[PDB]
């Protein structure tokens, strides 16, 4: 029986370069943005 949230869901917001767990996913969306200009985790580097 391949199933998956059989119960209740999950509240999980991380974010895509640093993947930091945001208990608000809106709070998330508007912190992405730390992501937009210097060190962006853009181009392979590091
Ligand atoms: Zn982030």
């Amino acid at each position: 029986g391949s199933s998956g949230s059989s119960g209740m869901g999950e509240k999980t917001w991380k974010c895509r370069e640093c993947d930091m767990c945001f208990s608000q996913a809106s709070s998330l969306r508007l912190h992405q943005n730390v992501h937009v200009g210097e060190k962006p985790s853009g181009p392979s580097s590091g």
